[PDB]
């Protein structure tokens, strides 16, 4: 009775198509996949019980749906058809099932668990089909109750997407049942009756999901999701007195699966995927001596320890992405998926006599009730009777809902305000509003804020007050803008201060600004908003938020060619969730896109380098992070931002540990310099000045460097006249440069030396370090060639040393 592992190929998405990427994902039959190497063209083969091949053959028809054209296409309904019947068929058997998806952010796990418009995915079809199932097959005198959950794991604190009630310190409680497991205490389960009252709930809670991500930063891709449908099977008058079957099915959306600090980095985000890689691991290493498996170092692992090898049946669904770039990160998932597949679970059906449970519910509520009269008469470890007091108040909801009748327990749960979304539907059609966007798809157009008719305030201050539309969260001001709605005809947006860096179709506003129809206004952080008039031209739903950053991209390179683009739209948003979360955090640091242009690399085509300039205000020190150490880093800081979000005590943290902090004694790459060969060409002995130039473009010294040619022997060669460089093809020359003197760096800088490399030597060349800003580094260093190749002379005569400076700022 093993683990179901299937693996998904999505297509190519509008994106990857013009970067040019090729596909190196195949799948021969249904059961295998190919992952071949791009500059390799090496082959793995893995085998699965199902390789869903989603990129080729399909059509998208005039619904939306995505029909298969040839026999291979995976479409909605074949991922169905072999999942969610066997996930149907498993809970009504009386066996809990579990489903999760593993992969990449963008990979499919949210398209292959949820769908995405008119292709949906397991939960919607599962749902619908379990409740056609329950009206339509199942005869005799039974009943049906079907109650749904929905909670939310970030920073291993599980927080419940289906309670408004705000949320408790270190999110809610995980406990384990003896005999059931670990489960959630005080998570809410509603009852539902039919497929549109279980929507209307999932909606609900992918819209708290929402709330979560825009306000908090509580990104889809660092968080996971999980959906709990609990089905009960009532069966009366048999053999003996009554009797119930029981199965809890958990569908899981995971997070995705994607130097020179190690406890700024992330350690609690990734914490539930980290052990997720070792508990499977673990599991696959079985098989002759017994080994441990750490269910415990994280929530998810709790949470799934019967899927992932106890009484559960358990399928997996691995995404992964068609592209060159993502190679590794595919092969991982391929890995990852490889070793879940050997995971044996012991399912079993999950039938109990009402009366016995009834009664042992009972015995466990009045062990409860006498270890609290152990307590007050006794040790009464106040940390340990309110602890014992939730076990009993849990026991005691547990028996009261056994008791009752499911006619009951539906209208109470409906006793508890759903006109809220109706009129908000109504009203989106009268009144102007700017909806979400968010960088996760499942989750843009869920929110919305109203404009009112008058002239409002947008800020972070809890209303209690008139003209007043509130947002909340990150970057978020007690006064942000103000708007100006003139009878829904024209609407002018104004930033309340100078320093506010707010932006609408990507160009930046600095004053009073007319929104317009479908207009893209980005307040800060996560706040990204379309505009729409409903009583105007004609509206937009549409948009991505890729279109949104791709325009912010756009205008900020503009400001300061795809790959680069497609890298400014990974980058800034990370960047401006930092600044805001360190000016929220009381860090006084500001971090600034910094581009290096092959030009500035004395190159002609090339990469286009990024960096994050990191400025201290307070120390007043400057760093230059390269883009992977600030996407760790941003990590950390992130995972900071949750932990001051939940009002810990240890969120203001020491420097060693906080990711924006960076010790001034840390060498930071401050200049660059651009050393023209021209001189070694043509065989002449000179040392001349080379402009010294920091980040910012603008020369700010003179870099004396030596530059002459000599012999083999070391010897200054044989005094000739060089009048085309070719003429040093065949000969055995070598080349000295002497990184004599610097003059002109900055004031700030105490210690520094030079880098670079030559033409073929794979051997970094830094020169020694020095103290003043006019520092005399003294490097000398010869480059033997033993046939000078027209390549050298190339080299030697059109292109240029590129020598970078690195300095350190305060003492040590
Ligand atoms: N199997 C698939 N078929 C068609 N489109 C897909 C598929 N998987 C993903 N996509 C597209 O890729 C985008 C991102 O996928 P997503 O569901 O967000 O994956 P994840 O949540 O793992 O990042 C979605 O907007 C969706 O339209
Ligand atoms: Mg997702």
């Amino acid at each position: 009775d093993s683990i179901i592992v299937a693996v998904r190929v999505r297509p190519f998405n509008d994106r990857e198509k013009t970067r040019n990427c090729k596909l190196v994902i195949e799948m021969p039959d249904e059961e295998t996949t190919v992952i071949r190497d791009p500059k390799t063209n090496d082959e793995k083969r893995f085998t699965y019980d199902h390789s869903y091949w989603s990129h080729d053959g399909f059509s998208e028809k005039k619904n939306g749906y995505l029909e298969p054209t040839d026999p291979h296409y995976a479409d909605q309904r074949r991922v169905f058809e072999d999942l969610g019947r066997g996930v149907l068929a498993n809970a009504w058997a009386g066996y809990n099932c579990s489903l999760f998806a593993y992969g990449q952010t963008g990979s499919g796990k949210s398209y292959s668990i949820v769908g995405f418009k008119n292709n949906k995915g397991i939960v919607p079809i599962v749902c619908e089909e379990l409740f056609k199932q329950i009206a339509d097959n199942k005869k005799k005198n039974m009943q049906f109750e079907v109650f749904v959950s929905m909670m939310e794991i970030y920073c291993e604190k599980v927080r419940d997407l289906l309670s408004s009630t705000p949320p408790p310190k270190g999110g809610l409680k995980v406990r384990e049942h003896p005999k059931n497991g670990f489960y959630v205490e005080n998570l809410t389960t509603v009852p539902v009756n039919s497929f549109k009252e279980i929507e209307a709930k999932i909606e609900e809670g992918t819209k708290s999901r929402t709330i979560a991500a825009t306000q908090m930063n509580a990104t889809s891709s660092r968080a996971h999701t999980i959906v709990k449908i609990t089905f009960n099977q009532k069966s009366s008058k048999q053999a003996g007195g009554t009797s119930m079957k029981k199965s809890e099915i958990n569908l899981v959306d995971l997070a995705g699966s994607e130097e020179g600090d190690r406890l700024k980095e992330g350690i609690v985000i990734n914490q539930s995927l980290t052990t997720l890689g070792r508990v499977i691991k673990a599991l696959h290493d079985s098989q002759g001596k017994k080994t441990q498996i750490p269910y415990r170092d994280s929530v998810l692992t709790c949470l799934l320890k019967n899927a992932l090898g106890g009484n559960s049946k358990t399928i997996m669904i691995a995404a992964i992405s068609p592209a060159d770039i993502n190679f590794e990160e595919t092969l991982s998932t391929l890995r990852f998926a490889d070793r879940a597949k050997s995971i044996k679970t012991n399912a079993v059906v999950n039938e109990n006599q009402t009366e016995r449970a009834l009664r042992e519910l009972r015995e466990e509520n009045l062990r409860l009730q006498s270890q609290i009269q152990g307590g007050t008469a006794g040790d009464a470890s106040n940390e340990e009777i309110e602890k014992l007091r939730r076990q009993l108040a849990e026991n005691q909801k547990e028996m009261e809902e056994m008791e009752k009748s499911w006619q009951q327990k539906i209208a109470e749960e409906a006793a508890k305000g759903a006109s809220e979304k109706v009129e908000m539907e109504a009203k989106k059609k009268k009144m102007c509003h700017l909806w979400n966007l968010n960088e996760d798809p499942a989750l843009t157009n869920v929110i919305v804020h109203f404009i009112p008719v008058g002239e409002s305030v947008v800020g972070n201050k809890p209303t209690s007050s008139g003209n007043f539309i509130q947002m909340s969260g990150l970057s978020i001001l007690p006064q942000h803008v103000t708007l100006k709605n003139d009878g829904n005809n024209q609407i002018h947006l104004s930033p309340c201060s100078e320093d506010l860096d707010i932006f609408i179709n990507g160009k930046p506003v600095h004053g009073e600004t007319q929104l317009q129809q479908n207009d893209r206004v980005f307040f800060g952080g996560n706040h990204l908003y379309v505009f729409n008039n409903p009583t105007k031209k004609g509206i937009r739903t549409d948009i991505t938020y890729e279109n949104a950053q791709a325009e912010i991209a756009q205008n900020h390179a503009a400001a300061l060619d795809l790959i680069l683009e497609e890298e400014l739209m990974s980058t800034l948003p990370l960047v401006q969730r930092a600044n805001a979360m360190a000016t929220e955090l009381g860090r006084n640091v500001k971090f600034e896109i910094v581009l290096v242009s092959p030009e500035m690399r004395g190159l002609t085509s090339g990469l286009t380098e990024i960096w994050v300039k990191v400025h201290n205000i307070s120390e007043d020190t400057y760093f230059l992070w390269e883009k992977s150490r600030f996407m760790n880093r941003y990590y950390g800081m992130q995972e900071m931002y949750e932990a001051k979000q939940d009002g810990s005590e240890d969120w203001n943290m020491p420097k060693e540990r906080d990711p924006f902090y960076e010790p001034p004694d840390s060498p930071v790459f401050i200049a660059s310099s651009v050393v023209f060969l021209q001189s070694l060409a043509y065989l002449i002995d000179v040392e001349e000045q080379f402009p010294i130039v920091d980040l910012s473009g603008q020369e700010i010294g003179l870099l004396t460097v030596g530059l002459s040619p000599c012999s083999t022997t070391g010897k200054e060669l044989r005094g000739e006249y060089v009048e085309d460089p070719d003429q040093l093809i065949g000969k055995n020359i070598a080349f000295k440069v002497k990184v004599i003197s610097a003059v002109g760096l900055p004031r700030r800088i105490l210690k520094s030396n030079c880098k670079y490399r030559f033409f073929g030597s794979k051997k970094m060349t830094t020169t020694a370090t020095v103290s003043g800003n006019t520092p005399a580094y003294g490097h000398e260093e010869t480059f033997q060639f033993k046939p000078v190749t027209k390549e050298v002379a190339d080299y030697l005569a059109n292109s240029n040393l590129y020598i970078t400076f690195w300095g350190t700022q305060r003492p040590r």
